[PDB]
């Protein structure tokens, strides 16, 4: 099925830009056969070098001739248990800073990546800043106290917050969290979109 | 500001479908003083049934003409305080069945409308239903044990989720929460995005 | 109706962050009985700037409270006739310079605007540049030969476009079109979408 | 390159989901340095299918893990002679219908595809409807008289253009054209965008 809405929306496209599998395969440097080969289901074990040429040749993008993402909802809905979440331990200048526990996603909704960070440093002056990053995020204080902070690395914008506080970090603004000064941790939950 | 934004984006039409204020007042029957009026400044008591003829004329829609919710972030952030979330008693059927805490929105992303829901009820056998909603919402098991209900009223699916629980539920599909039978109650924090 | 659709749209939104009549009357300094009849269709005569604040209040965009433009077509099209399509004589300069002769459009698709255009200098060293435009444009030489500049005004690249030639160039990048030289007139077709 | 594009953007969402080498390469049954191999550019052999699953793993589409079709552009502009544009004849039903005679094109809007048609039939009666197609068209009648036919092809709605007639058919509607009856054919120029 990789391989299926390939076949269709490479024909879909032929026909889009009003060429036929000769006229096609003549760009290509492949045999009018070749082509039908790809449109009837046969494209699966093209390379992706080979995709990007083909994308070209018919003036649009890979992503134009491939499907969207499944759908892996049950009813439109999907589930995940608590103790059924990815951990991944964050590091920086090796140091244990965060700890994500990464909760439900869905390939409807690519770009939402929930998570619970588990903020570990509680030294706000060795706070670490990311470069920012895309996508919109949305968090919430679960446990304990958070020093935030946003802006220039050098000379930022802090904000001491507590359980229940809710923020909000426009995408490519750069930011870093640390429990608040001396109170050994705080738990967050930080949305992207 | 709401008047400026349409003194603009009037004239970035008028000139786009390519009208002068003569050729544009005589659609509405104005005078070519009138629209260089609005296209001043002047606009902004224009009343809402004015404007839906105004774009009617150039072909397009009052939204194309009117500006952007602007920003309020300081600089790309917006934090808000747990005493300072606008609450909302929920009932259905005369019957308290949630109570939205509101969380932190921004109009840089209309959309994004967090919350902390205190589910109310705990006999899932009167578990209401909505009949759905657009924009996809995120879920997460906030406090207690949840009594979730989604699809068709009738015949839905269910789901118990423990604290820690994390969901999605695709835009219009109809769904319904209560606390874990007999368990009294429930929190949770629900993203509708 | 534009106070319809607006009354539709604003109690979605009122209920998407979950306001009740009298919190959004509220903020708004109005009473719980207005907004109700809002919501009723009566909002017609609501300014743009009231509209604006309600906007504003509803942490969106006037536009996402509006109604689309509306639909125009006969059964999916809309003709349109040669001799009844508008026409806006273009001076630059004190020199007239295009004529536009506005082919058809539709507020289903409000960014299409395709159009007739009349070169009428043939003097290229006094060609008149715009400053780009929001929009991608197509376009094809009808009649003579046509001498195109686009770029920097200051530096344009150029080409000699013989009657069949089309081109594409993309938005907000200026351009400037005159027949070729001593040539008299030349006419394109000009497409915004 | 498709193998640099796709190699900056899966790393890109690998960080996303918040997995390392070693948690993507697990779930794909691959070693952490064929993982980072990819991301190093080295990932052009790659199988479509192989590309399926990846793009599945990481809960997203293979376009979001591929790069935009390209720029083909010359400062903003793309120009096309009319003895260079290609040709492609139309026969449906074993009968020549149309001849394509293909415009300027690009990958900064594959969805654009001009066109200068030549409608071959001058017999309405013996009309032949397409089944519509995604994305709007705009076309021109350039010579000759056109009839045309759209809608539902067992009872379509029908107009007779004279040559600079224009016209639009929203997606998906299905049209046919033949020249006016008898005056043997017709020239068109359509433009899907
Ligand atoms: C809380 C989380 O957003 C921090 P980072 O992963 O973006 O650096
Ligand atoms: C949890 C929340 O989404 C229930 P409803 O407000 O959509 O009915
Ligand atoms: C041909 C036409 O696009 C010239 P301008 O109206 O954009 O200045
Ligand atoms: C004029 C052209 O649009 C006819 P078809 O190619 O869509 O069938």
């Amino acid at each position: 099925t990789a391989s299926t809405g390939f076949a269709e929306l490479l024909k879909d496209r032929r026909e889009q830009v009003k060429m036929d599998h000769a006229a096609l395969a003549s760009l290509l440097g492949e045999t009018p056969e070749t082509v039908a080969a790809w449109e009837n289901g046969e494209g699966g074990e093209l390379t992706l070098t080979q995709l990007g040429r083909i994308a070209h040749v018919l003036g649009t993008s890979i992503g134009a001739l491939t499907p969207p993402a499944g759908n892996d909802l049950d009813d439109g809905v999907i589930i995940q248990m608590p103790d059924e979440r990815p951990i991944l331990k964050g590091v920086r200048d090796n140091v244990d800073y965060y700890v994500y526990n990464c909760l439900v996603r869905t390939k409807r909704a690519p770009s939402l990546v929930p998570l619970v960070v588990d903020v570990l440093t509680d030294n706000p002056d060795d706070a670490k800043f990311n470069s920012g990053h895309a996508g919109n995020e949305f968090l919430f204080v679960l446990e304990g106290e958070i020093h935030m902070k946003w802006g220039d690395k050098e000379n930022p914008k802090e904000a001491l917050l507590p359980t229940g506080a809710s923020m909000f970090v426009e995408e490519h603004v750069p930011h870093a969290f640390t429990a608040a000064k001396g109170t050994g941790s705080a738990k967050l939950i930080a949305v992207n979109f």
